[PDB]
Order: structure tokens, then C-alpha cells, then sequence
């Protein structure tokens, strides 16, 4: 996933400059004074004297950089080029991060291209490509190992950067929301939007039904209330809905802590292509889930989404009137800039790990609370149209 | 200031309330009290009190359920659940600045439409004159002359510092100072402009732009030496007349004073806000700071160029013309590890009394602002007023 | 700044002596006894036995020195030379200091020449040369880098010496006044006088007008009263005067502290030749300024000068009945021998930096105070003239 070993642009004096991984310039032997500017503000971002080697901007997100190379003590610069992306090869590289990450990030990539009118290629796992590519003919999708461009003018690496990093992102993603961070990185309208999907599939299950997602990547994201899911599933049926579980896994966990597809839900679990999930989701009356990926997919299918989460604040994901949250105990571990997410600890709870208050984030969210929300949504579905937002 | 005695009204002598945030007062002799959240059915607080006031630690909106038990009895004496329909409710704002109130107010209207209550709001006369005509369903008064006298519930909308989570559900710095009001009242947290009287006819014939350069602390000022002057000169070169509409022409502390910029026309002074609304309405656009006039300008439906470095772009209302620089210190105001000082006009927690003081806004050059002005100007001439907003 | 590397006058046995940088004698290879005397008092200033190398007076200001060199055992001296400046090449070197410095010092250089009847060359920036040279045909003007007399008999470097230095100046300039110090250095009548200017230019602006200078070299010299300038400018107009600001810069400052041409003053700013400023000043009814340079120029064009200053005492600059000063708080940072001016700190206030009281020097000088003195000046002008003394 590395940038070219040598910058892709030819400077007048055997000098190569690049905007892959930020503004780069490789100097041949000589005497130089190099300047990086922000073209929009005219500010001098960085400035130094060197003989040969590398000069790279500390900022890696989108900046309209302007590179200037001077012979020490000269009046005009030998090289003076400003980033201009129109009709030029650009690479946006996503990591093979979770599903929710990409569905959140991706629209911002399309915005970047409409704005700059560049030749854009994006890199991600094949399964997302199969899901999205047809709806974005403007953009070329590839895999990290076989990108078509080979030599690009500019590259941007959209992802999450922890520990408050402000070199790869303009603002800490925790301040703006993990998905909106993509917009800031790329310098586009940061307002959230759903991906475009193939919503042409015809209805298969005739009766009214609801989809649910109970599994996630860490325990904190689970709804850790003892009887929550069982109370919800029972209630959904008492309203006349069939209930299907569409989690990738039927059992998931670590050590002795294991989570299983709830008794009473239908087994639509399994790892299959996302398009099949889209097709099933499309005709669901609504969806109940966690802040992991499937909720973003449900969102993009244009159906109501009941989102249950205590470890993140309501503004941490896309807006839904059906968001569930409880503010009486610990909440928002995830958005707190004084704490640090541990990728390796599935049982991560910064403030209460190994105490009887562990995962209070979600234990305070009762089935009654979730059913209350479901009742309002149900009334709105009967009494008002589906169209009623 | 809640009533000295709860305004209910419970069948036995003791009176219960929701004015501070609930409240029960019990005559001498033992009882056991239970506070619940009707939505989740969780027991929030539980105790035995022989005498005195028992009140919830949470003061923001919750569907409280008060239960009073005789010791060791199985059934409760009192079991009242908050129901606001057709009842006197008081929303008390502080006499804070303009921007605060304009930002918060729409949430109070939402609270009313949701609960169908009899709502009275308390605020400075100044704002009442501006808003009252457009919110006929709500009663407006001043803090010293409230008409309700006896209210069923009271809610105190404001900013609470130091990470307080008793008067607000979530630290306002995590959600935005204005959106906090929606969380306190428990309604749709999405920002909206207030409704104004936009009937006034055009007075100044030629195209013009309004600007606001003053603010409440030095950090909210545009501390770039030549910023304003470069902008004002540029505006004129595009054919715009420029008017300054700040309440004061000179404002500051100690030796630090800010003045209406040379070259701007003098429309300053403490006028009724409606006159500012009338002038603003026909301005091609507005340039200001995260202070109050920007919120007024917003609500008059004209494009707003908003310059701010101490505040992240997300925090105020959205505008595609937000100016922000991410290369140095930024966001003093949103940072939960720091603390705003009301008494220090020269507040800069990270760089006070150093070379970098107010870097927040010194990095924002006139060129940067003129770049944004140029795009907005282009969009106004190319497209219409429709197509921008 | 540099004196010849070898003294310009030849003594008998290969000794070179001169007075360029104090009294100097370069001795080659012998056992010598050297005495420096003050011919006026006959005092032996310095006395020593030296084998080879340099012997210079510690005193560098004007002294009628008498150099005597002895063989170690000798009854009488082989060098008996005593300073005599008649018809001899003398160099007076000014630093490239501010305008007020030079205009204050210069008259004393002319006095030194009238007194001693020598051939005098002066070194200073070109812009001052253009202003003065025509009125001082007796004196030869040059710039520091291109001096015409490469072998001078005596040299004197007029300037400010800090830290109570008494080797380059007879007495601390803070005790006698920065401008008068020049006369002490040169040993002439120390009484202040204005420079001779070309006052022949004809009137251009017909109506009555006042010139003002609001900018300066450090913040302490600004009139840091919040509403001062604005109140003065408004008042001048109500008296029928047009007001022009003639500062070199329209904006000046450092960090976040910036000063701008006051709203309401006509813009006559910019880096123009001083002769254009003299021509404009000449016909002004009067001038209002700070202890910086333009006030000295105003003075010399023979118009009444209102001088506002708190960081220096009234006697610190030239006499004017229109000097404005406030004695109730901190004043006179500048004249205080126990403090030290900081050339590198634009926000220097030794007593009160970084406190509420910073620049109390001039916050105590209100617009009312200045308008009071303007009123008196105005009455005297309408009634008596011009001639006003
Ligand atoms: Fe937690
Ligand atoms: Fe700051
Ligand atoms: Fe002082």
C-alpha cells in the first residue's frame, strides 16, 4: 500500500515531486532551499535548507500544497508547482477495515471526484467492490495488491487515526465522528450520506418482517442487557413481524464470553455476498442493530434503523430518530479523547473493566426502553406512510 | 428559581414537582422513595428518608416516575408519572448572548410541538421583541416577571462547564453548544434557524455585504493583522458596499482594543435586533465570527462566511463558507481537557502570553478568506440565490 | 561602524595615533609608558606601561585628549600630540535608528562644526540625507557603507547607549533626554533645537486640516486608550478640521496585537519620501502624535504639536505647551534608570507586563484629556495665531 519509491513528476533539474502520502520532493545533489506552501492561505507551512534527499510535508491529508525549490540565495524558484488535480491520476486508499467504516467513508470519495474532476481510483476488499462499483461508474475500483494506476499524481489514505493524531487527519475523528472524518481528510462537504446500492431486487418474503444484527467486533458494542434481545424479539412477534437475524456469525466471542444468535430469531446468519443482505434488507419493515457495519447497510437500503449503542454518543453515527441511548451511567467510552481504544482487547472497558459496572454502557438500556422506541416507530409505520421519512 | 413548595398536589399533604427536575416533599414520619425512568423502567434513585426533600440528581428532561412507599408496604401511596400534556411548563434561558439564544430556541418550540404543553419561556426583552410574533403558541416573559407563578415542570437550558452531566445529559462540547439544548429537552437534536419577520422591503439599492468584527473574548476575534482590511478592499473591488453592524464600534479589555475597521461603513450601535434583521435580509452575504450576529444572519436566509479558529467547523451551524485552518492550534473551545475562563478576555489555554497566542486565527489570512469569498461570489453570479442555499 | 584598523596619524618612531574611536595609540615593539590627559583639566586620565599593541581611552565621547608616549626611563615624551580639530577630517556616525532619533540629534552635529571649524562628514540612511543635505551645505553626507573620507582624524558615534553605559556617553541619556545626549557626547550646548527644513512648498489642501500619527515602534508608545483616537478625531471634525493620518504603515504590530489607521481619518499613509510629509505638514493647523519620529518632523515644520506620551516623562522630548501626560498611575518606564528597555519585546512594560495594569501609561490618558488640550490650542489659534509659542 506504499507510495512509489520515487516521485512520479519530473522537475526541471533532475528533480522529482509527488503528492502521494503528502507533498514530497526528492532532491539530486546540490544546494537547496525548499518551501511548502498552502496555496489557499499562502502560508509557509515548512521551510528548510538541504543538499539532497527527501523533503516531505508533515500533513498527509488534502492540502492544496505548493512546492518551491530554490538554489540557496536565489531570487526566483527553479521549481514552483501547485497541486492541480483536474484530469490527473488520483489514488484514494481505504484499509481493509470493517464494513461500517467503508460504507461511512466512501461517499466522501465520490464528492472528492465531483469537486476536482480528477481520474480517481479506489482500493478496498473485493466484497465491497462487488457491492458498490456498479453504482459508481465514474470511479475505478481495485484491490490494494493490483491497483491499475501504478504511477499516480496524488494519493490519500482514508482511515482512523488514534491517539489524537493530527498529521493524517486534520481533526481527531472522535471530535467529528469516525465516518465524517473522511470528509475532513479529503476537504469536502463533511455532511454524512448513505452509499448508493442496487435496490432493484423484488420482494421474496411476503409477510411483514424485521431484520436484526446482534454480533459485533468488541464486547462493548454488544447490547449487554441480560434480557434485552429476548424481550425485543418476543415483542416484535406480538406486533406481527417475523424476525430474522442476519449476522455474519451465529456465535462470536473470546475466552469464556460468547454471544449467540438469540433463541426465537430466524437463522439468516452466515458469510455471504453483501448484495444478498441488501436484497433481504430492502423489504424489511425496519432494522434493529448495533454501531457496527450492518446498520450502515440497513441505512443505505432506505429503511428505518433502530440503533442501540451506549459506548458511543448519538452523534457518533448517522442520524436516526430511532437511536437508543441511556444517559444515566457510563456512556461514550468511544468518543472520549482522554481514553484510548484497544484493538487487541475484546473485553475493553476503560472506565469499568473487571468491576461489577463493566458494560453499564448497555445494561442500563432495557428491553422496555427499546420496545418503547419500537412502538413509536410502529405507530408511525401504520398511521403515517413509509415515505414519512 | 423553583417554588419553595412543590406545586403538586399529591393527595396526602406532601407535594411533588418537576420544576428543578422533579422533587418530593414529605411531612414527618418515615417513608421510602423510588425515582424511576418510565421509558426504561430503571430505578434511578432509591432511599429511606424520615424528613426533608428528596430530588433527582438529573435536572434535564426525563420521563420521571415518582413512587412514595410507606415503610415495608408492598403497594405505593404515590405513583405519579410525568405527563406534560396541557400543563404549565417553564423553559428558563439565561440572559446569555444572542448566539446562545438563537441557537437554543428552536428546540423549545420542538419540545412544545412534541408534548403539547402550555409553554412559557423566560429571556431578555431584547429577544422577545425579535421572536414572539413568530411563535404565537408560546408565552414569552422576562426572568423577573414570570406569568406562570406555578409551573408543573421547569427546564433550565444553558451551558454547563467542567464536564457537568447533571444539568445536561452530555457535555455540550461533545455535541455543539446549540445542539445541547435539544439533548437537555430530549428532542430531535438537529440544528435549525429561528423564524423571523422577513417582510421588510429593500432600502439600499446596490449590492452590499454585512460584517461583524466584534465579539465577547479576544479568541473569537480574527486576530490576523491585515485580514479585515484585505477582505474589505476585495469586496469593494467586486462591487460590494461594506457595512459593519456590530453593537459596539470599539470593544476590549486592558490594552487590547478592537475597532470598526477603516473602510467599512458605520452601521454600529445598540439597535433593536429587528433593524439588523431588515438590513441583513437584502445583503448579498454576511461575514462574521462565531458570535451572535452570525446566527441572526443565518436565520435571515443569506449565505454566511463564518471565520473561526478557536472552534471546530462542526460546532456551529453548517455553512459551505466556513473558514478554518488546521495547521496549528485550533479548537480551544471544543476541547474537553481544557476549561473556558469567563473572567479572562485574553483566554488562550494553550498559548497565552507566548509568540503563538491566538495562532487559532492568525493563520487565517485575508487570502484564505478572499478565496472563499471568490467561490461564493462566483456561485452568486453563476447560479441563483436558490442554488447556493 | 568600524574605525581604521591602523591609526591614521603617524607619530615619530613608527607610532600611529588617532582620535576616531576615542584616543588611540598603536605601539610597536619597545618598552613604553603612555599617558592620556584631558588638555582642558590637565588631569591624567589613564597611565600605563605597555610593551606592544593597543592603548585606547575607555572614554569614547568628545574629550580634548592629549596623548603622551614615553621611553620607560625618559624624562620627556617623544609624542606630545594634543587634539586640535580645526580644518581636520571628522566623522560623526549615526546608527540607522528611527527618525525621531536622528532629527533630535542632528542639530548638535552642526553645532560641533560651528564650534571647532572642522571638515565634517556624517553617515546615515539615504532617506534622511535627502531631507537634510540641501539645508546643511557645510556638511558632507554619506551612507554607512560608502563613506568618502577613509582616513579621518577624529570620529564620534552618536547614539543611545543602554544599561547606564558611561564610556560612550558622558552621562546616562535617561537623565538628560535621549536627544540632548548627542550634545553631551559632542560636548556642545546641550539645548534642544529643531532641524532646518525646506519649507518652501506651496499649499495644496485649501481647507483647515490636522495631521495625526498613530503608529509607533513598540506598543508602549501607542495611545492605548480604547476610545481615545476615535473621540479626538470626531472632535476635530466638529471643530471644522479635516484629519489625515500620515503614518508609514496602515497596520502595524506583532503576534495578536495590531494597530490600524483609525476609522474616520483620511488615508495618507505609506512609505513616501519625508519631504512629501514636510510639505503636507507645513500647512496643517496642527499635529497630534506620539513620541516617535513624525512628531520631531512636525516640530521642525514650525506647527503646534500635541504630543501624547505616558511611558516617557514630559521633559524626555522637545518642549511643547501641548504635551499630554498623566501622573496618577505607572508612567515613565522609559526614563527610569533602574529598568532596561528591551529591543526585542514589542509588548515591553517592565512594571506591569501581563497584568491588568499593562500600559496604564496611556489608558489613563482619555480622549477628554486630549480634547481639553486641543480646545486650548484651538482657542489660541483662532484668537492669537500663529504666532503661537
Ligand atoms: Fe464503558
Ligand atoms: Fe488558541
Ligand atoms: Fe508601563
Amino acid at each position: 500500500i506504499t507510495p512509489p519509491d520515487t516521485p512520479t513528476q519530473a522537475g526541471p533539474e533532475n528533480i522529482f515531486y509527488d503528492f502521494n502520502d503528502g507533498a514530497r520532493v526528492l532532491l539530486p545533489e546540490g544546494k537547496w532551499h525548499v518551501r511548502l506552501l498552502d496555496a489557499d492561505s499562502e502560508n509557509i507551512l515548512f521551510c528548510c535548507d538541504v543538499d539532497k534527499g527527501w523533503v516531505t510535508s508533515s500533513k498527509k491529508y488534502f492540502v492544496r500544497f505548493r512546492i518551491q525549490v530554490f538554489r540557496q540565495g536565489a531570487a526566483t524558484p527553479l521549481l514552483d508547482e501547485t497541486l492541480k488535480l483536474k484530469d490527473r491520476p488520483v489514488l484514494i486508499s481505504f484499509p481493509t477495515g470493517t464494513l461500517g467504516d467503508l460504507l461511512g467513508w466512501f461517499p466522501y470519495a465520490e464528492r472528492f471526484q465531483s469537486l476536482h474532476k480528477c481520474r480517481l481510483e479506489c482500493t478496498m476488499s473485493q466484497d465491497i467492490i462487488d457491492l458498490l462499483a456498479p453504482q459508481y461508474p465514474q470511479i475505478q475500483f481495485s484491490t490494494p495488491d493490483k491497483p491499475r494506476t501504478v504511477a499516480p499524481y496524488a494519493t490519500y489514505r482514508v482511515g482512523l487515526y488514534f491517539g489524537g493524531d493530527t498529521n493524517n487527519q486534520p481533526v481527531d475523528f472522535r471530535k467529528v465522528g469516525f465516518h465524517r472524518s473522511a470528509g475532513y481528510i479529503l476537504g469536502v462537504d463533511p455532511r454524512e450520506a448513505p452509499v448508493r446500492l442496487d435496490l432493484s431486487a423484488p420482494r421474496v418474503i411476503a409477510a411483514p418482517y424485521v431484520c436484526i444484527a446482534t454480533q459485533s467486533t468488541c464486547q462493548a458494542k454488544y447490547w449487554n442487557n441480560g434480557t434485552g434481545w429476548s424481550e425485543v424479539i418476543a415483542h416484535l412477534k406480538s406486533l406481527g413481524y417475523r424476525v430474522m437475524c442476519i449476522d455474519r456469525d451465529a456465535h462470536y466471542g473470546q475466552g469464556f464470553v460468547w454471544n449467540h444468535i438469540p433463541w426465537g430469531a430466524e437463522d439468516f446468519t452466515g458469510k455471504l455476498p453483501l448484495q444478498e443482505r441488501v436484497n433481504l434488507l430492502r423489504h424489511a419493515s425496519f432494522f434493529i442493530g448495533l454501531p457496527s457495519g450492518l446498520s450502515w447497510l440497513a441505512w443505505a437500503t432506505r429503511i428505518p434503523v433502530v440503533l442501540i449503542s451506549g459506548f458511543s454518543l448519538p452523534n457518533s453515527e448517522f442520524y436516526t430518530p430511532w437511536r437508543v441511548f441511556n444517559s444515566h451511567g457510563c456512556y461514550g467510552c468511544w468518543d472520549d479523547t482522554s481514553l484510548n481504544f484497544d484493538h487487541h482487547d475484546f473485553l475493553w472497558c476503560p472506565r469499568h473493566k473487571n468491576t461489577d459496572r463493566q458494560f453499564e454502557c448497555t445494561r442500563l438500556i432495557t428491553g422496555a426502553q427499546v420496545n418503547g422506541v419500537i412502538n413509536k416507530l410502529h405507530r408511525s409505520l401504520t398511521e403515517q406512510g413509509v415515505e414519512a421519512t
